[PDB]
């Protein structure tokens, strides 16, 4: 499957792909699974998780 | 819903979160949606992206 950018998005950090609104992505196999914005309620901190290291309570 | 972490996690860049084996977590709502690794067939770049930014072609 090929995915086309919708919209122009300019990297923020060492490891996201900057793109042009029309380009076409190809999703890469990644052990780490996608990632999510998460709150630990045990420590109060926030910030991306890579999903397949949790699992739901 | 709760997420527990089944592994430690140390974070690499200044945006994920470092996390500690047994860690409540919570998803955040993000207009961005998840992350996903990413390969440009336009520009052979990779990294990760934000899937609400892009559609199927």
């Amino acid at each position: 499957t090929t995915f086309v950018a919708l919209y122009d998005y300019e990297s923020r950090t060492e490891t996201d792909l900057s793109f042009k609104k029309g380009e076409r992505l190809q999703i890469v196999n990644n052990t780490e699974g996608n990632w999510w914005l998460a709150h630990s309620v045990t420590t109060g901190q926030t910030g991306y998780i890579p999903s397949n290291y949790v699992a739901p309570s």
